[PDB]
């Protein structure tokens, strides 16, 4: 399983306001988390399922 979905969101520094999902390891679920536009992380997709397969995995 990759470290970075052991990462918090990371909403960064712009101002837009973007859905986003992350895996949540310690809810060992996949959330929604607002983005602001720039800097993402590993730990941000722009579907649940592209979440769930990148880090629900091994």
């Amino acid at each position: 399983r990759p470290d970075f979905c052991l990462e918090p969101p990371y909403t960064g520094p712009c101002k837009a306001r973007i859905i986003r999902y992350f895996y949540n390891a310690k809810a060992g679920l996949v959330q929604t988390f607002v983005y602001g536009g720039c800097r993402a992380k590993r730990n941000n997709f722009k579907s649940a399922e592209d979440a769930m397969r990148t880090c629900g995995g091994a």
